[PDB]
Order: C-alpha cells, then structure tokens, then sequence
C-alpha cells in the first residue's frame, strides 16, 4: 500500500516537467505545505506559495543553514517581506557539528529535499530550487502516496523540532 | 508489490548505519552490481568493490563527469591502478550542455546517487561516498525490493547508454 512514479529532468516519457509538477502539488493543497529544500532561488515557485498562503494554507518552509541567504536576497528583489506573512514560518537546520584538521568547530549540511502536502502525497528525489537544476544538471524525482507518506511526515516534525529561528531575521 | 525502509545519518533507531548497509549490500552481491553516484572517495566502500570483483562479480560504475578526479586520485593513493582491473568498468556521465552569456559553453553535473544489486535491491537517496557524509552532513537512504526496483535497472541502462570513457583512460 504504497505508489511511486518516476519524473526526470530533461523530462522523459512523462507529459509534465518536475518544476510543472511542482507548481501543480502547491496549487492542489487544502490544509497544510510542509517543505524542506537545500538551496531555494525559484522566483515562480515562491509566488505559488506565497498564493497558497494567500487562501489561507499554512506553510511550514526549513532551509538548509549556510545557504538560507540566498533565498532571503530572493524574496527582497521580489518586492517582498517574508517576515510579515504569517501563515509562513521559515526556520533553518545545521547538519553535525565537528572540528577539522586544524582543530576549528564548524557545521556540516542538511542535505534533504521533499514537499509534503496536506499529509497525504510526497515529491521526493535530487532536483533543488533554483535555475541549474532547469538548464543545467540531471535531476530525478519520485511521487509517492500511501502508507510510506506517514514516514516523511515523522521526518518532518523531527526536523522541525530541530531547527532554529533564522539568525538573519 | 515495492517494499520501501528508511534510514538516516547519524542514524536513529536502526541498528547499522548507512556505510554498514552499502557494505552489507555488496558483500551480499551474487552476480552484479550497478552504482551512480557524484562523488566517490570513501576508502572502505572501494575496498568491498574491489574484492567482489574479485570473486566474479561484474562491476558496472557510473560517476559524475565533473567530479571524476578525486576518485582517481583516491585510488592512486591506495596504490591501485583501477583501469587494470578487467570485472569493473568505470564511465563519466555530463549534465546539460549550456552557454552562459560570455558565450563560453559549459556542462552541468548528473545528481543521481544509487546502488542496485543483482536487479533485485536498490539503496536509493541523498548519502555520497565521502568522508563529509560520515562526519558533517545529515542525510537519508530508501532500501527499495520489488517491482519499483525494474525501473531503476532501466534507469541505469539508459545512463550507461548515455555515459563516455573517462578521457584520463
Ligand atoms: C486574485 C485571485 O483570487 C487569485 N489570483 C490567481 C493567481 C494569481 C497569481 C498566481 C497564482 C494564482 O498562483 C501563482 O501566482
Ligand atoms: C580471503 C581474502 O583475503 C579476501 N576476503 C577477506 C577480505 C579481505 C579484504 C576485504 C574484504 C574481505 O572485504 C573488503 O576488503
């Protein structure tokens, strides 16, 4: 009792694009996004969320710590303060803390990318939210419905327990 | 008919690690093993490739084009001259062709990171085998049987397909 399909960029023997795909899931959400992203710099993207928000969807955003700047320099160009939206919280997460062969403390990466909407479907895989993974690089993703959704769920809430208030703001 | 588990680093209440389940998967191999992966540097895990190599497995390796030279020099290091060895076939794969507005052409970079044993078990997810992902980063792994597992064989054919001799070889 679960189902996956596979979507790649370039897109294969699929009608849709993965960023297509994307815009879609946003567009269909009822109660709830939850999302945990890398690296985001998608202007599109972030105007379907904002859209989202807008209907009164709570949206729930954790950014990768060490690149959580280049979304912020986003949302300002766009004109926007992502700070006033209320029904968006944005917070950030630290991979491991360690010391390198010099002895400095520093923090390792978050590397995890899913949008989970309204408990219930799952995109998952290697494409992040900015325009190399458009023009650039191979990326593939899966969708996933059924039982394994209530895992990435689990995951969600653990990470969001974990993150921080960005320092930024 | 697909069976899907989840595993983390650092790990949480699983007994092996992700590194003590990619060893496990090879030593386990039978007949053949197919890997994708960006960046390959972990002494450990080249070291249990090698030896089923040398018990008759065919060895199949697929390897970002961009980041191609920290592999090789991991395994002059270790004093092992890789291109001798007749059971493994190691092959580049590239990103999109792209011109950026110096008018220079550039490529990107494949990120697409699995391992499939024997066409009948994947370990599917956003672990790369470097010292980074043991030490710094938070990642995660899907171990993936049954009928899911037919798509990433095609998967893998298609990328072989698409994939050069290295240019150093
Ligand atoms: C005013 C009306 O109620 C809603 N506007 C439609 C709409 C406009 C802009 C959008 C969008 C949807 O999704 C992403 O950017
Ligand atoms: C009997 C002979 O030495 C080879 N089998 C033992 C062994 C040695 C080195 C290895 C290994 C297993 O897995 C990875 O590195």
């Amino acid at each position: 009792g679960t189902h996956i399909d596979l979507l790649f960029h370039p897109p294969r023997a699929h009608l849709l694009t993965i960023k297509e795909t994307i815009r879609k899931m946003i567009k269909e959400a009822r109660k709830v996004i939850a999302l945990v992203m890398d690296i985001f710099t998608d202007v599109d993207i972030f105007k379907e969320i904002v859209e989202a928000s807008t209907r009164g969807v709570s949206v729930y955003i954790l950014l990768d710590e060490s690149n959580f700047n280049h979304f912020l320099n986003m949302t300002e160009k766009q004109g926007c303060s992502v700070q006033r939206l209320r029904n968006i919280r944005v917070r950030t997460v630290k991979g491991q803390d360690y010391l390198s062969k010099t002895g400095a403390k520093f923090h390792g990466k978050m590397e995890q990318k899913f949008l989970l909407v309204d408990c219930q479907k799952v995109m998952y895989g290697s494409y992040s939210y900015m325009w190399s993974f458009e023009k650039a690089h191979l990326s593939m993703v899966q969708i996933i419905t059924g039982q394994l959704v209530e895992s990435f769920d689990e995951e969600f809430r653990t990470l969001y327990a974990r993150s921080c208030v960005p320092s930024s703001f």
